[PDB]
């Protein structure tokens, strides 16, 4: 197709784009750009909106980007020195399918009013991808990246991004990633959050809030995060092969489980300071007849192959128990987990019903039922305690995370 | 305020409008107009986008309107001789409040593909108004006018519009008005549909589909409509003072009740050819533990003062009963209703539980339980049987329905 070198969102609007067209935004700092990337491409010929030189096309002031259409690719942009007046910084519309944003950044794009809500990235539509991006420094109301649910699963892919430091919001709505809302929580989303770094994401209790079904949070790093990866609403979610490395940092929590048929496996939950709701593996108590926005009993959780090391509290069965939250976790199993150099191996706030605890290993002098002394050889490679027969280089050591043009 | 005189959507894009401005789109037929009416007005000084003369600014080809802002008024435009390529023809964004569309039309604006889905008017946000508009001739997939539910009630108002002929679509998605989806059915909408005419809206089973709560379908005319006003999902909805005049036309139905705490009162249900689900008042059976998209047991239905005349079937109690749908209507009352010159006055498919049926007058020789012999309380005025003391001029006989610039007649 054609290559169009532009220096304004107006020029992009006065353009008719066909598959294979590439729009190149001139390098520089462009203020108050309302970009509407509205076009349609194909798998073999997508329409591309790329920066002249990666990381050198800045959108300052009140600049926004809307991605509207099929097979669209946005590449190399940086939103800094500004804020949005009302809309989300980056938006994929409901009719936007098979589109992607890559090598892009949103840095300190904060509203002067800390209570003024907007998200930095909103995902809608189907099979859209956010990759090799950088979202750092959100100080105002609103989750950084939202996956907005619909009647059909989205199969969105959020991968290889760097979610930088997010200061404590003080109130709810400060998550890094929220997948769904309580109304859409009984719907399947099928979102994949994979190979991302969540560095110092302290916005609120939940770094990731899963509020829909069949999502997968796989092989990510949660580095020194004041929060937890929570299974808030919904069923059939998976939290696997992740590294939650709090580095002894205050209130660094693990994985919080609420709802049914969840799989928590292969995670490294090390150097965590949290307890109760922020335990390395927190299994919550729930209400009898809950509305969507409330708490659903933990039924059939499958917690296997997790290595908890150097932490305050490893497992908390029945966390959050009170007058309304009396229902204990039921069914499922807690098998083949390791709990080393952890002050509390297992806490029980509510006796579980039929939760099978067996073949777990700990270095604790006192073995709680279902735990034995450590029999497998362990190794501390790349700062992480791993099984000597399953030692691997963590993804961030051998892959580029965040923009390609950055370091 | 400022008065702008444009002839293109490109001119509108370059205009920086403030509370009190009025943009006047020049008389003519303009094709492929992508109208983005983005502005913020006030209650005292609104921002109007008006046609030079109502009905004389035509948007043909692939034209679309987006109403994105506060206190905005769109007035006098016609969408015809074209179709939407992807988007709904007229849209109120989720960021829109206190905005209005009046004296406007969408006429046979059909995509060449009958299965291609887009709505003609889409409502989002809150306190928005669609009035004095003409929506006629939808042949392709999709509900004509949609109220899209959100987390807070909308309080939208749909009034004095003319919804003209809609051919049968043959599948779901052929409603005239859908207020919500089963996902949002337990949410309050607070939408009002009042003083509109639904003329020959044969799109599908439901002329109007209520899939949310606290809605009011009041004082409308459904003339020769192949379908029903269905309380599909949601509770506390009201269907009152409507004229459902089938005029003997094949499968013309009435009001279909599903769910809880609904009110059905003062309706004239006459010349209906429908039975079972399409009876004048059809009170459905339901599943024991249903999902939000299925059928919820009819609880506390309050059916009073309905004048059912010249129909195939008056009331069907337990309509749609099957092996799954066994829960019958419970509680509430069916009282002060009139059923005259009707083949089956009241049919009972599933025996109701605790349903009060008293003071219902009819002319059928064998009086059913809770029915008394009708006297001379009713009179046939304007071709509509009415209670003598309550005789009135129908709203459509004395009000402009549809655009002010159009001399419409059924
Ligand atoms: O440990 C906890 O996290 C927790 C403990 C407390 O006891 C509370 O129960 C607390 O509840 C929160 C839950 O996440 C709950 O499902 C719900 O979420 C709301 C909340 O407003 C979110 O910020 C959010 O927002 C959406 C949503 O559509 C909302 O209705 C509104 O329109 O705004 C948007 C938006 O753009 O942000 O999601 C909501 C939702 O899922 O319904 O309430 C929370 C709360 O009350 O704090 O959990
Ligand atoms: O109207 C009926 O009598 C009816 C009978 C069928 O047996 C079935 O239960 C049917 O389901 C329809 C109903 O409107 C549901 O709420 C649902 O609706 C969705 C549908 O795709 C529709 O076009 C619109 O988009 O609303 C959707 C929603 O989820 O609300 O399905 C309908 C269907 O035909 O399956 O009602």
């Amino acid at each position: 197709g054609n290559i169009y070198n532009i220096s304004s969102a107006n020029e992009l609007n006065a353009l008719k784009l066909q598959p294979g067209d590439k729009v190149i935004f001139k390098k520089g700092n462009w203020k108050n750009q309302q970009i509407n990337f509205k076009a349609n491409g194909t798998k073999e010929k997508p329409v591309v909106l790329a920066a002249e030189k990666g990381g050198e096309t800045i959108f300052s002031g009140n600049s926004n980007l809307k991605i509207d259409g099929n097979w669209l690719v946005v590449d190399g942009f940086v939103f800094k020195d500004g804020f949005s007046e009302k809309a989300d910084v980056i938006l994929f519309t409901k009719s936007t399918s098979n589109s992607r944003i890559t090598n892009s950044s949103i840095i300190n794009y904060n509203h002067p009013d800390k209570t003024f809500d907007y998200k930095w990235l909103s995902l809608n539509g189907e099979n859209n991808r956010v990759d090799h991006c950088d979202f750092t420094g959100k100080t105002h109301q609103g989750t950084t990246l939202v996956v907005w649910l619909d009647e059909k699963p989205n199969h969105h892919q959020i991968d290889h991004n760097y979610f930088g430091p997010r200061p404590a919001l003080g109130v709810n709505g400060g998550e890094t990633i929220r997948i769904g809302t309580s109304t859409w929580s009984m719907h399947d989303s099928y979102t994949l959050v994979e190979n991302n770094i969540f560095d110092k994401c302290d916005g609120e209790m939940e770094i990731i809030s899963l509020k829909s079904g069949h999502n997968t949070v796989n092989n990510n790093l949660f580095y020194e995060c004041d929060g937890t990866v929570t299974f808030r609403h919904g069923n059939y979610n998976t939290v696997s092969n992740n590294y939650i490395l709090g580095n002894g940092k205050k209130n660094t929590g693990g994985i919080r489980i609420i709802g049914e048929n969840h799989k928590v496996f292969g995670n490294y939950l090390q150097g965590l300071d949290g307890s109760g709701l922020r335990a390395a593996i927190s299994i919550m108590s729930a209400l009898e007849k809950p509305q969507l926005h409330e708490y659903f009993q933990v039924i059939n959780p499958q917690i296997v192959g997790n290595i908890i090391a150097d932490s305050k509290e490893g497992i908390d069965i029945g966390a959050g128990k009170n007058e309304k939250r009396m229902l204990p976790p039921k069914d499922g199993f807690l098998k083949n987990n390791y709990v080393i150099n952890t002050r509390t191996v297992i806490k029980t706030e509510n006796e579980p019903e039929g939760l099978l605890i067996e073949n777990n290993q700990t270095d604790a002098s006192s073995l709680p039922k279902g735990f034995t002394k450590v029999g497998s050889d362990l190794v501390k490679s790349d700062g992480i305690w791993q099984k000597k027969n399953d030692v691997k280089t963590p993804f961030w050591k051998k892959e580029k995370i965040g923009p390609e043009w950055n370091n």
